[PDB]
């Protein structure tokens, strides 16, 4: 049924991992399209954690939409969502989502 | 002893562990974020090399002579902790294959 799509939080389990990979079921800022999530099984997302700490690829998700704590844009992974057991949870904004591809498409030279 | 990997450097590299169909086995990585990040966060972002081409646009062909043949899979990019993956120096790719990965990876990601 459900395929994750671009701007979808999702619960996700980020385990299995390595080292200071973010770990942990989860919400998961999806970046992909769904067309992609749902021809390969695969989709890009970034982790959510709990607390702002000022590190620079963070980005606030508003708390007033349910999701509370900060995606962190650079930890952005190729992800197999069925495995991992993606659960639809919201829809962050658009400004958002903007917020995280600057900030990853810096990181990655673009 | 002290490399730090940079941005189109090509590195062997742990893609396990993995779930699912995400790349696993020991393979060559193309190193994609910049050496001052790489080296205080001890993550990277780069993407998975495989020997076997499946013929789809976003694999990159390698040039020869360095090292390792195959594609680059640029829908395959992962933050990786390249310590604990071991990342090992192996060579340099050109920077029109580092191009093309971004562009194909940017697509992807929606930039």
């Amino acid at each position: 049924d459900y395929v994750p799509d671009a701007g979808h939080l999702v619960w996700l389990n980020f385990t299995p991992q390595a080292g200071h990979e973010q770990g942990g079921r989860r919400p998961a800022l999806v970046l992909s399209p769904a067309a992609y999530n749902g021809v390969t099984g695969l989709m890009q997302a970034c982790p959510v954690t709990s607390r702002a700490k000022g590190y620079p690829f963070e980005v606030t998700l508003p708390a007033h939409l349910g999701v509370s704590g900060v995606v962190l844009a650079d930890h952005c992974r190729s992800l197999d969502w069925r495995s991992r057991r993606a659960e639809q949870l919201a829809e962050a904004p658009a400004d958002v989502l903007a917020e995280v591809r600057g900030k990853l498409g810096s990181l990655l030279g673009m």
